[PDB]
């Protein structure tokens, strides 16, 4: 747009040497809506379990641990901006010591049992469907007290942590429950020892059992004509700090969604990205006009201000997780529902 | 103090028409601590039990709640300057209709079952040792569903809410778990129809089992070497609002103390008061020095400020409630405990 | 209502005897809004002025200060059940020493200056139309530097403390503004060294100036069509607390409100008791559809729901406080608005 | 770390179609400490201010800022991982239209007057030590009502929106102080209309007097032995949403320094960047033990962790912006203060 002068030309060279960036060159820092470079992508299960397989086979350094990488993030181990998530796949009777880092960090047990993650000394087991927390700066460290393999789903704040300059990092009981759970798994019961609210819950693991249960007793609730679901058909719960009500960790979002058989839910775009995982079921979901059939174990992710709306075929186990406790500490949350 | 002259008493003349009380007369208006005309006391369950009864018998209008009046409070159906407590008695088959006042309200079971009380529609079913809560503003009513009596305690927040100026008051199915509950009692998880916080809980019923299961579990781990218990042999839990961590209702707390065989508590002073229940086992309070023996279903009250402390002869199970979301919502409470 | 036998006789005795009220002899315990014992009442200005004086001659046992004592409080030192409101008369050059109390307090100035009260060691002085606040806790006393009287109103939450057992008690340099103020009353700027958030504000003295200079830039500003004025007509402010946003202290709310010539504010009910003063003009108040005219340090009392309204003949300045604040932490408040 | 076989080659090259990555591959992904790729950087006032006035002839297309580009930020406009620090150098009588971003901004003014930004319509006008905002959201645009250049920074979050996708983007009166200031710039009062808390400040600006008057009181206060100062010598604010006590924005802390000469601060490792200028005065940084001497109008960055101090050789006032409330709402802030 300035005449493009010798004077003109020497400017730019001083920017170049000094750097200035004029923004008059630039626009695209400041676009209509978010525009991310995160691309929707989904991942197939027996793709994942294969490749974790054969990385059992080829690599007994582990730690073994396969990233979802977003084809749009420029080969970085990011499934979106915000979040990273892995499969990590645990061999017979294989261990990990004890670290921490400031990162936000839960497993999802998709397959497996028998495998207890030890967070700050307290054993906490491992089974299908549990959700396990291993908050910024725990200690946490693993063993498979089993012959048999384990697969969980590795989801962190890696990316967010990253890219803001925020990471720090520092380096055989199985009991049944864990101390977190006998303290803090008994419904609107809050023990005198734990008075002082605390930043990420203390809960341990959000047995299957419980997510299993809540979901049905709001279906049964929608069948009796009480308000329960969110959506006609839709149940769904958010996995909570009990402590305080808010989100399980600073960071991170989870929550579990069940769909009756034929619901499809109204097209939303939210702000910040959000990960699924089917946990049971067949379905599809649609991102960007885009419809993909979902089996058992397959991921997706639906970056900043995609369209996105699910189909239950079947009925449809969703565990889900997402940066939106990001955006809204920081007021950046908006959402477009249809018909509203 | 001033010289008592003709001119000084035309001056307290006028102050009594003029409807000034001068300060230079009066002092005891600012204690040096806490100095309550409410006094300590203990309400033999043996007792309340045989006056429930007769009033069954000589009092079919019922409604039929036999208030606990502090011999302190000049006449008041006050147990404390905050709190009411009374046992109200239900007979065979009898009910009541919806009423909702602004005064927030508990009933927690101690001896009976198959009695609903439903709270805004949803019925609640209550049972030996179950808390429920009928928050302020909460329509309210319940029916005996069998032949048998019951008998909960009925605690509100009646004298708070007289003395300063705050109440307002407006005019069959059998579930075995009410809505609330079936929503809510999940541990750690919060449906994404209630992610609004709330002022009282929106748990119906806190059933004892739970309660109980907690106790136990606290228990357990201090034969374990793990943190749990408040104090030694005190294995404690208080009731909260599960949207917010926090108290049930903005005006009363509650919470229940299970204390091992032999536990002796620390002497404590708090300021506002707290009423006791001895819902099971035998043991002794010291209220002011003086150690009064207890025995299961009796009652007793300590004022702001009186130095108290339990003791178990057997395992000692104990209900409790107090005002002090009043004292520490206001920046009033403070805490005296004997080594510390 | 029940049968009036030998039996029913001999279990009220019964009654009496084991401090037992049934509720079924009582329903006044819980009434269709609230119904104050406090009444509402008006105090002339040149009525307290007069006793005041005199005071200062009889009572050299100074200390002086004058109990406004609501007609309706059973000879109690109390304006309404939560608040205390005095006229103290400081004399030339007296004084008192330090102490403090739980209670929480203010001290707004009427005519006067040249008295210093000094708050934690730190001297704020005191003139015609500042607001002082010695907040519960802190230590507090106070000098007069000069040959003159003054005359400020003293409001505490005495009455609240009293009947809520809460109150504790324990027992000359001039600069013409505080430290607190040197820190805290610049507009929008917090000291780095004042980070940690505080009960009660640190701001000393709200002074007149400010207050005045507020209160125009609204009048100002509906003149220019902006909005400003909380209704038309009707300029106001609330006193607060810098760290927070809120309230000057845990239990008292303190405003002052402006109205231009000619406004009549729409009818009130709200729940708790505020108090006005008149501090400059002329006009009058409605209560329960009762008007008295109004003149210049005119002070009265509008009981918990009291349909109240102000109406401005003169340009109407009139400094408020209220009990909202214990209110609005317990969730008892409420308001009817006359067309709303 | 695998044994490099076929069978090894042909799991990578699945995973490299599959866009899988794992992380035994990977460990920088998470680092002892943070360790930014933003680099300590300088910038200097005169250089600034020639290239500032060169644009200023060569594009009369503006809009004219020139934004300071971090070395280590891959050719980005970043001053920081997220914020974005311009130079705007408005020129003779221009202006811009009002267009809206969910980012937030700041303009603090280095020279000039006479300029207004018209924040959602109210007109705001700008001067020598000024800060503005311009809260995310809010319509802005500007006008110069002189024959005068002025320069102001430019301080957004930028940077943060871009990385996370969150942004959004929509597209002559002279009064002397804006409606929000009149309004809100009257110390510990606040108006009945604005009793709704925000999540950014309501003050337009906030005005160099303050700032300034501020300062001079803690350094007055030190001199007579009174806590007010942060360290010894070191005076400073922090800018603040008035009806919450907090941050400015939800994204960007500002704050000022005013160091006495000779000073010198302790070294702090900081999580998160912060940005500073110098408004008055002359002296030194240090940034990973390295001195750089700094004039009046110079800029520099300190991304997260890197060891900083600065030095007064005259006194030394300083404007300062960070990212500290995005890691404060997210609990990521750490502190190293050395002795302590
Ligand atoms: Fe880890
Ligand atoms: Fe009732
Ligand atoms: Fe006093
Ligand atoms: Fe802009």
């Amino acid at each position: 747009q300035p005449k493009d002068t010798p004077e003109l030309r020497a400017l730019y060279k001083s920017f170049e040497e000094e750097s200035i960036i004029p923004l008059w060159t630039q626009g695209d820092l400041m676009p209509i809506h978010p525009k991310s470079k995160a691309v929707p992508h989904v991942w197939k299960w027996s793709t994942l379990l294969r490749l974790a397989r054969k990385s059992g086979e080829l690599v007994p350094v582990g730690r073994r641990a396969l990233g979802l990488a977003n084809p749009g993030l420029g080969g970085n181990a990011y499934i979106s901006p915000t979040m990273y998530a892995g499969i990590q796949y645990l061999g017979p009777r294989e261990t990990a010591p004890e670290h921490r880092h400031s990162q936000n960090a839960f497993r999802f047990v998709v397959e497996g049992e028998g495998v207890w993650t030890v967070v700050n000394g307290d054993p906490v087991r491992m089974s299908r469907g549990d959700l396990l927390l291993t908050p910024g700066w725990c200690f946490h460290g693993h063993m498979n007290d089993t012959d048999q393999p384990m697969a969980w789903i590795d989801g962190l704040d890696i990316p967010f942590s990253q890219q803001m300059d925020v990471g720090f990092f520092e380096f055989y009981a199985t009991p049944n429950f864990s101390r977190g759970e006998r303290l803090w798994c008994h419904p609107g019961l809050r023990p005198l020892s734990g008075l002082q609210n605390t930043v990420a819950s203390p809960i341990g693991a959000y047995r299957w059992e419980f997510t299993d249960r809540a979901l049905t007793e709001q279906l049964l609730l929608e069948d009796e004509g009480q308000p329960a679901t969110v959506a006609p058909g839709h149940a769904a719960i958010r996995y909570v700090n009990p402590t305080t009500g808010g989100d399980v960790m600073p960071t991170l979002r989870c929550e579990f969604h069940r769909l009756r058989a034929g619901t499809e839910t109204a097209t939303r775009n939210e702000v910040g990205s959000t990960v699924f995982q089917v946990f049971e079921g067949a379905g599809a979901v649609v991102m960007n006009g885009e419809t993909t059939k979902l089996e058992k174990g397959d991921m997706f992710v639906v970056p900043s201000w995609v369209p996105w709306s699910l189909q239950a075929e079947t009925q449809f186990d969703l565990f889900r997780f997402s940066d939106a406790p990001i955006m809204e500490a920081l007021s950046f949350m908006r959402t477009k529902i249809e018909g509203q």
